[PDB]
């Protein structure tokens, strides 16, 4: 029989991504679960063929559901202009459904015992959440050609004094300067989804910032968080055995490197863009790695696997080779979705299979069967041989009949 | 029978490691070198003396005499104004030091093998060098308190042709603003110390930037580093199989985490601030860090332990009871500093002592002769016994032993 699923937005994708999404939904989802499913394909043709209003249809379709789940999408460029003849050069997928939904992204592993971190010690996740908004990814920058001073000034809308501050005289030669700035607003909501994205995996919270030297900018932040845990979610904090804790950027950078994980690391726009990068690599392969945008209305959040669509691996798929792509990325993708449309129906049942899949993919990849990625974490990729690992199909029909045998008790 | 060493600067510093830099001096430097010291006695009563006079006193010697060994200093706050009875709360003698010599700092692991790192395979140095100036370090920040207008301006010197770049337009409430910006000078004597870094270490150099969104701001740090590479550097890169290429920051973390590790890592000031405190957590224990200014002018050197004073242990060492303390980034300081000396010099047997004393270092260490520190590495904090490891005096005996037993060879 079928666990009744609700209603969910459903975004196809491009190249490796596309079939392995093909394959989740056939052998590891609509066998056991009845979907009110909206699907929408951000396939590179159907977003070409539509002028990227697929895109922006789906974006509200999650508002209005709630849940959206998506495969990995091409991000047009120049050389993939001249592949596919795009009329233009339509922006990231990602781009337009984060500015559509607001949200915070944070990026959880998969860990599994028998599969060496980087970091030894990381034994649990530490999961990163980075403010999407704003700072050096809106800034204005310029050359500064030759000697003349760069001013920076605020006009009020009230009427009163324009302030004016001097950010540098260039007496000689010249060099570069930038503007950028954040907003109270967008702050405010990174704040409330990283409460809410600790009160719900159940782990500790950390900010950082470097308030030490931008006491203004970054003080805002500090503050901001302060305030926002202190009228409303520290006594759910003490009731969970959790807490808050804002920390300088160099301090926690160190600590997480001699930490066990478990705490979710709130990171501003440009840290967090670098320092999940590196925790995702001292966790392994990027095959291990979900991305959760999660908004501050506590009920809408879209997942999707970490990585892109893995074009080397579509490559050698297209020519007729062997492929080995990892689909746990993808998978968590589906299961993290689920669980958070399960807690929004108080579904048990809908929450326990998400669950189940998640424990049906570690167990199988801990009783040695992987893909090659994963079996060069063990021996090194210099010593894998083929018998270490399984192709992509062999892996997903391995996860398929291991699913198959849980769901039976 | 004494090694002639030739002009060295020393400067004398505070508490822990005040106690540790004369046991150096007398059990493995003065017994078999003989200098011509300059010393300066930045201990934190004899500034207060002289008005932070000795600081800027050291600085003009390391720049007639090229090179200096520093021990670790109390930089004043509050609660140290306190302690002391300052008549001011005098400035940082390490931020004395490097605004009046120039340079970029460099920050060197000192590597065991049986000393686990917390990052698996790194095997060799990643040596990160950070632009002291501008940037964040320089910035001015401020609170936009409602709505109104950011603008940022340049001014050309004639008073002709202004731009102005909107940053932005805040319609309802408010947030926080920043302006800031390096400088053509500044940049290129980092592009130099980095260059010739790599070029006496024999590794090859990278140098991080944002320029996928920060296209002029970071474009002028890679252009520059580029054209006097190109220039000035390449033939010798080339005739020593080193290589220099720019990366961006998430690829480069990335890179670091899963290397094995052998490259000079140059990076913005931020990121300097940032990675270099990762890293050095990455290969353990900061009493394994050095911390060396090199200055543009190929020349000058000042040389360092990363870490600080360590108070915490000298608390102990005041109330009478067993500290263990390492001294490798001390002793560090002196051969890393005599190299330096030796290379100027053309001086074979002051680079043959500075070298033979690293390797009696890293051997005592191997053969299982080692601080509590080290200890901890091996077995994990909580289950070191006493019998592990060595208190500071039982360590420097021990490498003092050692080291006479080397030179006889
Ligand atoms: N959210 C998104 O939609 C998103 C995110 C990022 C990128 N992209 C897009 O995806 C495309 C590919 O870009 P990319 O090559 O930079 O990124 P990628 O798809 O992440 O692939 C980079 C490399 O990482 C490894 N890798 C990534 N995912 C893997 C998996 N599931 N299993 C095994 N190995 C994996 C592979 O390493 P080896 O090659 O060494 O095997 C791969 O070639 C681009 O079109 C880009 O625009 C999309
Ligand atoms: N370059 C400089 O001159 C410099 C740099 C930094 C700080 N400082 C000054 O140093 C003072 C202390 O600052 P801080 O306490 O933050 O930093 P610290 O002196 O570096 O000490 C930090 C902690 O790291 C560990 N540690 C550091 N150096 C060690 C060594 N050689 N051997 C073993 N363990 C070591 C100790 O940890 P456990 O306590 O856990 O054992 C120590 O308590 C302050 O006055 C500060 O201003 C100076
Ligand atoms: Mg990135
Ligand atoms: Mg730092």
């Amino acid at each position: 029989k079928k666990i009744s699923g609700g209603s969910v937005v459903e975004m196809q994708g491009d190249e490796m991504t596309r079939i392995i999404w093909e394959l989740i939904k056939e052998k590891l989802i609509f066998p056991y679960v009845e979907l009110d499913l909206h699907s929408y394909d951000l396939g590179i043709e159907n977003r070409d063929a539509t002028n990227d209003q697929v895109t922006k249809d789906a974006a509200e379709a999650i508002k209005k559901h709630n849940v959206g789940v998506k495969c990995a999408t091409i991000t047009p460029d120049e050389k993939r202009v001249e592949e596919f003849k795009l009329k233009q050069m339509w922006k990231s997928p990602n781009g337009t459904i984060r500015n559509i939904l607001g949200g915070t992204v944070f990026r959880e592993a998969i860990i599994c015992k028998n599969i060496p971190r980087l970091v030894s010690g990381w034994v649990k996740p530490i999961i990163i959440g980075r403010h999407a908004y704003g700072d050096q990814y809106r800034a204005t920058d310029f050359v500064v050609p030759g000697p003349g001073k760069v001013e920076i000034t605020y006009t009020p809308s009230d009427g009163t004094q324009k302030v004016t501050y001097l950010v540098h005289n260039f007496e000689e030669g010249g060099g570069v300067a930038m503007g950028m700035y954040n907003q109270d607003k967008s702050i405010e909501d990174f704040a409330h989804s990283s409460f809410q994205m600790a009160l719900s995996k159940g782990w500790p919270l950390y900010l950082s910032t470097k308030n030490t030297i931008l006491k203004k900018y970054d003080g805002r932040f500090k503050d901001i968080f302060q305030e926002i845990y202190d009228k409303q979610y520290k006594s759910q904090f003490e009731a969970q055995k959790i807490w808050y804790e804002h920390r300088l950027i160099d301090d926690m950078v160190a600590q997480a490197m001699k930490s066990e994980g478990g705490f979710i690391w709130a990171c501003k726009n440009y840290d967090g863009d670098v320092q999940s990068d590196s925790v995702a690599q001292g966790y392994g392969s990027l095959g291990m790695m979900t991305s959760v945008l999660v908004c501050p209305d506590g009920k809408t959040v879209e997942a999707e696997a970490a990585h892109g669509t893995v074009t080397r691996h579509y490559r050698m798929y297209q020519k007729g080779q062997e492929t080995s792509t990892n689909p746990i990325a993808s998978i968590f993708a589906w299961t993290r979705g689920l669980a958070h449309r399960a807690k929004l129906d108080n579904n048990k049942e809908l929450a326990f299979f998400a669950n189940a899949l998640e424990e049906v993919s570690i167990e199988t990849i801990e009783a040695g069967f992987m893909t090659k990625d994963l079996a060069a974490c063990i021996k090194g990729l210099p010593n894998v041989q083929r018998s270490d690992y399984l192709n992509t199909f062999e892996f997903m029909d391995k996860l398929g009949e291991n699913l198959k045998i849980k769901l039976a008790q």
